[PDB]
């Protein structure tokens, strides 16, 4: 094609996350009358996510997914969007990234310092905790050999509830499950499925600790080269596919648990607020490391309504 475009992700070829790219892939290349083509690298074939973000910068990839809270990495105050229990629902991470300073300022940040732009924001589901015995209780989290992704949000989680990390790439946790090198794992129920880790857990908490979005995000290396209307088809159906995406994870929230209980996986709840309790020396620490960008980045999220 005369744009032969490649689109990276961890996520696998059974994911929600897959399917959304699909039907973006889809819908470029028929409004695009074949002008622009995207082939899709799931499954870490191009490295971990923070490996195709810097792809995205020097060029070399055309487009990628991140969550907010990946920014982190490059604005230490961006931890906000997964400071475990802070951003309420998938409402209020829409309007931090878009309908706040802080969002706004860090949108602008990611074009100029990153060298990528946002086309469009999804939903990516409500991380739970797996393992490979119950979680009843915050009890039930001391010493858990617990992997948790090369994230310092994700890290804190597991160290404030009394866990036991172990970080490592998402190509690698099925098989630390089915070893039991580590006892459990953490992820949207959508992966846990995706995954296939109910084959190698079987038990599910639902801890409800951190929530994912996903970013649909574009090289300005390339993004630059593409003309206007090429340029609209692609956001446009950068937005159309991220209310498809969220859609799919929506829908998986709803019956995925009877999913996993006719796959043999024992459910449970565990009393959230010691969870949430657990939590506020971390959000202290967040502070003090942070300073005033950080108290503020959580002062305007800790002020948006939760209810549409
Ligand atoms: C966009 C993207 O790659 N998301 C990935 C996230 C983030 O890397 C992590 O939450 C840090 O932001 O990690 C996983 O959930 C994980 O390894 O368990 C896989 C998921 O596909």
């Amino acid at each position: 094609a005369d744009y032969d475009l490649k689109f990276g992700m961890n996520a696998g070829t059974s994911s929600n996350e897959y399917k959304a790219a699909e039907m973006f892939a889809k819908e470029v290349k028929e409004k695009s009358q074949g002008k622009i083509e995207i082939s899709l690298y799931p499954s870490s074939q191009l490295g971990d996510d923070r490996a195709m973000l810097k792809q995205l910068k020097d060029g070399s990839l055309d487009f990628t997914f991140a969550e907010s809270a990946r920014f982190q990495l490059f604005y230490p105050e961006a931890a906000v969007f997964a400071l475990p229990y802070v951003i309420s629902n998938y409402n209020v991470a829409q309007k931090a990234l878009f309908d706040t300073e802080f969002g706004k300022d860090l949108i602008k940040k990611m074009d100029k310092d990153l060298g990528v732009t946002l086309l469009s924001q999804a939903y990516n589901g409500t991380r739970q905790t797996t393992s490979n015995r119950a979680i009843n209780s915050i009890a039930d989290m001391k010493g858990l050999k617990l992997r948790v992704p090369d994230a310092a949000t994700n890290l804190a989680y597991a160290k404030y509830v009394g866990a036991s990390p172990t970080p490592m790439a998402f190509s690698e946790v099925y098989l630390a499950l089915q070893t039991n090198a580590v006892d459990g794992q953490e992820n949207p129920l959508a992966a846990v499925q995706a995954q296939k880790f109910y084959e190698v857990q079987k038990f599910l908490a639902m801890t409800n600790h951190i929530l994912n979005d996903q970013l649909y995000l574009v090289s300005n290396e390339t993004y630059k080269e593409l003309p206007e209307d090429l340029q609209k088809v692609v956001k446009d159906a950068a937005e159309n596919a991220a209310k498809y995406h969220t859609k799919l994870f929506v829908d998986g929230e709803k019956d995925l648990v009877t999913f996993f209980e006719k796959q043999g996986v024992k459910i449970t709840h565990p009393d959230l607020v010691p969870f949430k309790e657990s939590m506020k020396p971390y959000y202290a620490e967040f502070v003090k490391q942070t300073g005033q960008k950080g108290e503020s980045a959580l002062k305007q999220i800790e002020a948006i309504n939760p209810h549409h």
